[PDB]
DNA sequence: CGCTAGTCGACAT
DNA sequence: TCGACTAGCG
């Protein structure tokens, strides 16, 4: 996500407990519980030996929310975004490297250092995620699979009024424009809340509290979609948007050396990547739970051409998008691996 | 001070 | 995977 963003807007945060959302709906970035639950059984998972410790880990987090009168909607990552296939492969190479080197550290004798190797090789698969789906649906807990990144799907559920808060550990939710983000929640509900309107409490943030300017700031500092220019962090990027009274962000990026008084050369392909990064934060395909239709995160503006937004995900038939979101259709093989039906009893 | 890139812990015995 | 945390550099 946006590295250093949580310490950058710490004034907007407030330690809370999940009881303040009793009787309300809260969506969950379930891949954070999946990863932390897999750390306990990272050895068996890396060895291919059967294990299901992570499911019980994810369930007590769900049972904790159900004990406090909260309706959780579990959201899971779906297809890989087209602009991150090279990134996912390079991360897969590191998982295979720490796996092979981890098995060699066991051959050498050290296990305390091999433990740190197997835990960095954890690959949360869709089969592991579907195990949590069947375990949660057996407890009457709703489950949903995002068309692509769960980051965008969560941002839609919060901005549409379906949920009022989002439990996660990732800071991309703030850049996507969420209303209430709950970070660092333990097994007991002790968390740290960040609201969107409460971003004004950050003095160093300046007038970059509006969603459009704040989204531009997160991108210029570097994100999953576009690396930052060397020497451009969160503070200097925030200074650019403060010192720039120009609404056109394109001319501002070209003058990034004028606002900061630095010799910064802006390549021409960086502008295109920025536009691709902004359109991805804005128009990434999510799944409407009510209407059951593929929609962008935000409604298409009259200036953008939706035909040139393939990097934000391509459309499929709504009947296929429904089965993918229900976890019945495999993300890879597109074959029916389940037959869940929510009608016969979001 | 700000930014880069690296280290390291998470879980739970 | 994601963050917190720090030495090193402008
Ligand atoms: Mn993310
Ligand atoms: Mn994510
Ligand atoms: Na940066």
């Amino acid at each position: 996500g946006i590295q250093g963003l949580l310490q950058f807007i710490k004034e907007a945060s407030e330690p809370i407990h999940v009881r303040k959302y009793k009787g309300q709906v809260v969506a969950v970035d379930t891949y954070c519980w999946l990863h932390k639950g897999a750390i306990a059984c990272a050895e068996k998972l890396a060895k291919g030996e059967p294990t299901d410790r992570y499911v019980g880990f994810c369930m007590k987090f769900v049972n904790m929310l159900l004990s406090h009168g909260i309706k959780p909607i579990l959201v899971f990552d779906g297809c890989t975004l087209p602009s991150k296939k090279e990134v996912e492969r390079s991360r897969r190479e590191r998982r295979q490297a720490n796996l092979l080197k981890g098995k060699q550290l066991l051959r050498e004798g050290k296990v305390s250092e091999a433990r740190e190797c197997f835990t960095r090789s954890i690959n949360i698969t869709h089969a592991m995620a579907h195990k949590v789906i069947k375990a949660a649906r057996s407890q009457g807990v709703d489950c949903l699979v995002a068309p692509y990144e769960a980051d965008a799907q969560l941002a839609y559920l919060n901005k549409a009024g379906i949920v009022q808060a989002i439990i996660t550990e990732d800071s991309d939710l703030l850049a996507f424009g969420c209303k209430k983000v709950i970070l660092k929640m333990d097994q007991f509900g002790n968390g740290l809340e960040i609201d969107q309107a409460r971003l004004g409490m950050c003095r160093q943030l300046g007038d970059v509290f509006t969603e459009e300017k704040f989204r531009y700031m997160c991108i210029l500092s570097g994100c999953d979609y576009l690396s930052s220019l060397r020497g451009i962090g969160l503070a200097k990027a925030c200074k650019v948007l403060r010192l720039a009274n120009n609404p056109d962000i394109v001319k501002v990026i070209k003058k990034i050396g004028h606002y900061l008084k630095m010799n910064i050369t802006v390549p021409e392909d960086y502008i295109n990547g920025f536009i691709r990064a902004n359109n991805t934060f804005l128009y990434q395909l999510v799944f409407d739970p009510i209407k059951r239709k593929l929609i962008p995160l935000n409604a298409y503006e009259d200036d953008v051409d939706p035909e040139t937004l393939s990097y934000a995900g391509q459309y499929v038939d709504d009947s296929i998008a429904l089965q993918i979101a229900l976890g019945n259709k495999d993300i890879n093989t597109f074959e029916q691996i389940d037959d869940y039906n929510p009608d016969t009893a979001l």
